[PDB]
């Protein structure tokens, strides 16, 4: 049970933290890592059954397994915290697989370095899809340098009502309103990221930190 | 609460789940954990009365803040799941700070990804890493970083010390635990990016080092 209340500043406390850039407290802590291990036992149950290139006995085709195991890429650096938390669950329940990282910004700041993906089952973890143009750009980039067998997306949250290009995820966390999000990875100029619960940010707040880091 | 044993096959086994690469259990993810949270308050309690370059304001010097954050770098890929942990405790604490990540390999060694941070002149910059062995990867990054940013101080936080592996002074100003003087696995320490995913770290049993020899 997580306490959540507001102080006499009209700001939110959550279990005795006050955060007055916060407008409301979309999920906490608790609601978050729920929904994560949910959608790790979904992707679980859907890459076990399958088979892919077989690049540890030289071919052909051979199940998900340690030595051919489901190729995650994760996009840096906002999808870092849920990466962690997600591969840990993936463990739990028994999906081999083995994580590499992009980095994009708003250009390609850093490319992966995994260089045998062709007929593989590739899985991309990002934190949220809204507009849709960031996960249209990297799943082009994924398919055309890598030839994956299969190319999946599973996102912590989804922002529907932002969208300006068709993107679906194929898994999905947290639905999140339409409202710029903070906090479990969430930044605002790097800050934020480290918060256990996602807040919805405080109109006009996205341009406290101006200065380049 | 964790239970650690062997099967009959005399595989270690910690919460129902067989290990069989496992040599030795050196830590659950309780102990793991609570370790992480101790460095963190350690840490916290070092930084928090500090000041260094104002970049907000422009201005000269100004306290430890969401203004002014710690400047944190951490080493991919290995301690990717120890700073995601670690800072948040580091928010629980209450210590404002950024997290920038470089990636380091050998042929020697040379930068595969750089830091995309680029005004860390006169400010604290911790380095976290997952381990330090030899000291030779921390010596590089340390000399890089200072020669590069430039900052107030520069310090380091392992998540583990390999205390016999040395082979370069490098003691890191912040532990969180001490491992045998053997190959470790699990909670981001891999065999060819396998077994990072492990919440506790387990020693290898020296068989198994070359398990995986294909390329990813
Ligand atoms: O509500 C939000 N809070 C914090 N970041 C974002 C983003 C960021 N923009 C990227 C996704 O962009 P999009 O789908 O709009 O192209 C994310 O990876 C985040 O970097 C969109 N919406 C949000
Ligand atoms: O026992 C170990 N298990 C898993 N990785 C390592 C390493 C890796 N080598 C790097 C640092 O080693 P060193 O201090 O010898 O230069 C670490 O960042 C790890 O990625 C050293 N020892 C170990």
């Amino acid at each position: 049970v997580h306490v959540v209340s507001r102080n006499a500043e009209g700001v939110i406390v959550v279990d005795g933290k006050a955060y007055p850039m916060a407008e409301e407290l979309v999920a906490t802590e608790s609601v978050i890592q729920r929904s994560i291990k949910a959608v790790a036992k979904q992707i679980a149950d859907f890459y076990r059954p399958l088979s892919h290139r077989d690049t540890h006995g030289g071919g052909g085709v051979a199940p998900i397994s340690d030595e051919n195991p489901l190729i995650i890429i994760s996009v840096l650096k906002g999808s870092y915290i849920f990466t962690a938390d997600m591969v840990r669950y993936l463990g739990d329940y028994g999906l081999p697989h083995v994580v590499d990282f992009l980095r994009v910004a708003s250009q390609l700041l850093a490319e992966t370095q995994f260089k045998a993906l062709r007929g593989k089952h590739v899985l991309i973890l990002e934190d949220i899809v809204d507009s849709g143009k960031t996960l249209r750009y990297i799943l082009d980039k994924v398919q055309r340098e890598h030839q994956p067998a299969t190319l999946k997306v599973c996102v912590l949250a989804d922002k529907p009502g932002g969208r300006r290009v068709t993107m679906q995820p194929d898994f999905v966390c947290l639905t999140v309103p339409n409202k710029y999000v903070i906090g479990y990875g969430f930044e605002v100029n790097d800050r934020f990221r480290c918060f256990r619960h996602i807040f919805t940010l405080r109109p006009g707040e996205a341009r406290r930190y101006p200065a380049h880091l």
